């Protein structure tokens, strides 16, 4: 009743990388039972972006998860109410983002309020020298800590002209009522950029995520 | 023609945790091309052990992971001259494993020599107070760097009584001659104690693994 | 010449704590050649905090420690111009806090902008159990890298009813023009708040700082 | 009255770093009151070492520290029954050493055993590339937890050509027998390797250590 087939997206990040502040909003549409979603971001304040627009996409709401019937599904549950996460991106060379996101609904559009935080990233690392393509596909891992729902997941940036760089995420998402508590699970993701212009100021972006036990 | 459909499997195990000594010999048989290997292995050294048995059985073969056609295999390219692993397993708590295995084949039956070392595990925690149930199942993350192979994993023990007890699996693989290096791809773990005795002198350990990309 | 014996702070802080937004203004003074200052500091916005505010104190300048003349001063050197700092704060139960201040100089007048931003402190933690007591005097050990200043510092909260709560700091430096570079040297610091009210809306703080070879 | 101002120290290491298996013998004295000790170390097995010498030499008995009278002394306190302690060492580019030692006392001499394991050491990275100079003098800071003494000190090896090397250690030590547990206290360390040959198959190896409130 709360959620349907077909919902809208709306967001506001405010942040910062290395000291330096930045904006973006977006515009979406999502499927949250088919666990797809995509969204048309505008970077507002902070442009050109100076590092590698890949450490945002993630920051840019599990509800878009298609959940097996036999999975509690947490993020569902926690509307109309909605629910809050928090997040922590461990990059290998020490470059440290932590961000959140507080979500609410109006109607059927999910509104997104976000904080996004980002230091230490290395001048001549692959994020300020903006040398990433893209996250590969993901599988996070669910369970319940203390009556919340934590999140963890081992990311990985392809680099251009070969390799990897990882990044550890570990999320606390905490619903704003009392919802059922899920046993352990796992979420595959793909996120993806679809389109973008030369500098970034303007993209498209994808997800899809399933869940699994 | 070196892998074959059905191999044997000979293992001891040499470590310490909280810096008190202990020793575990197993013999095995495994399936490489179906991705399933069970063996029994016995406590030699520290017995009864005064740890969860479970911080062991993950170092107790990416050899015997079902690779899909189209998914380069780093391990089944290794032999006859075979591999060798280094892991780090850090623990949420601060306790910290390190381990390693040198693989080695005789016939149709591997060879392991296996180092384990693990430290600062608090005594009231869940791994020296033996609270463990089992490991959940896991996606390991494959990716190349330098040449060589890694493999990181997100591992989570079930408690008794609830909750989940999270370790860090940080995995480097190194083939003993020269082999295709895979692109980034993905192994699905699932780790069970079958059966055991009180004290785990004598256990049953079973791992299914099938890798997809 | 733009460094005097006497001078002054001011500074607003925009932060959050587990997704809780706050804002704190300080006004105060500090003797740079002596290492030494204090402040009067106001919670404006988020009060009354839910959080330990321990965490907040090392983040309300270098330019306040008392540097002899064998060792180069990156700090002193940078004005009337000034200096950036970035801090990740990561605490043993996963508790991790980024921190930035940009620092102008107008007249004798220090300007702070600072952003702190905490996540995944765990509802049963010192932090967000208001259970910690006073920082312990710390060494920092700072070291050039890339051209910038790096200071790293391992630090304590004391714990009421007793006990540590242990903190890694990892901060870089940054002179916003070309400054002389120092070699690897210690700063001993002795943070310290003198006097509260009971919901920490007013403080007064103050610090101690000596470098050393 | 088991303490005297001059005492012998045996040793024998046994260990491994990415898989590769070493061991070292040590010849010393000590002077326990004035924290001063020397010692003589000789490559056994695995020679050649593969890798930088100076991850082995903060392993090679805080005994040997200077403890004013104000602070309580565990180490000196534990004797003749002893005291043995666990080891976490974690690199900033992911190796992580484990070690232990088991002191005991024979007479005037202390006996060592030790085990050290390091694993996911970088081919690239400074300690597999031998390219280490020195550590920096260091500032331990010592706790008690659970009714045991916790050592963590911010470590910093000097490069050959310039630029550091961070490690940070976490200590765990464990008297055998019911002592006296000190304060939150400090202790200085100086450890230099005074002489060596080209492959450092003898290392002639010195530490000072003071404790301070």
């Amino acid at each position: 009743s709360v959620i349907k087939p077909d919902m809208k997206i709306k967001l506001r990040m405010e942040g910062a990388v290395n000291g330096h502040p930045f904006a973006i909003e977006g515009v979406g549409l999502g499927k949250p039972f088919e666990g797809k979603q995509s969204m048309d971001l505008k970077v507002k304040e902070g442009g050109p972006l100076p590092f590698a627009y890949d450490i945002l996409t993630t920051v840019f709401n599990r509800v878009f998860a298609k959940y097996p019937e036999n999975i509690v599904d947490y993020f569902k549950q926690s509307f109309p109410e909605g629910y809050s996460w928090e997040r922590s991106m461990n990059y290998e060379d020490g470059g440290i983002c932590n961000a959140t996101n507080d979500i609410t609904l109006d109607g059927d559009c999910y509104i997104y309020e976000i904080r996004f935080d980002g230091v230490n990233f290395p001048a001549n690392g692959p994020v300020m020298q903006k040398r990433t393509v893209k996250w590969e596909p993901s599988t996070e891992k669910l369970y319940v800590r203390d009556g919340v729902l934590k999140g963890d997941v081992n990311m990985a940036l392809s680099l251009e002209g070969g390799g990897h760089y990882r990044c550890d995420f570990k999320t606390t998402y905490k619903a704003k009522k009392v919802v059922q508590l899920p046993d352990y699970h796992f979420v595959d993701h793909h996120i993806e950029i679809k389109s973008h212009d030369k500098d970034y100021s303007n993209v498209n972006l994808h997800e899809h995520a399933e869940a699994h036990s």
